[PDB]
C-alpha cells in the first residue's frame, strides 16, 4: 500500500510519498527517512490511508 510521510521542522517543510506493503516495514523505511532527512520528534500516525506524521 501507498504510505504517505510528512515532516515538519521547525524552519523546513518536508513531506513525501513511499509505497510499501506493512508498516512494521514502512515504519523502518518511512523512519529512516524521517531521521535522515531532517530530525525526527512527535509521531502521529493516521489510520485513514496509512499516513505517518513526524514533527519537531
Amino acid at each position: 500500500t501507498t504510505y504517505k510521510l510528512i515532516l515538519n521542522l521547525k524552519q523546513a517543510k518536508e513531506e513525501a510519498i513511499k509505497e510499501l506493503v506493512d508498516a512494521a516495514t514502512a515504519e523502518k523505511y518511512f523512519k529512516l527517512y524521517a531521521n535522515a532527512k531532517t530530525v525526527e520528534g512527535v509521531w502521529t500516525y493516521k489510520d485513514e490511508t496509512k499516513t505517518f506524521t513526524v514533527t519537531e
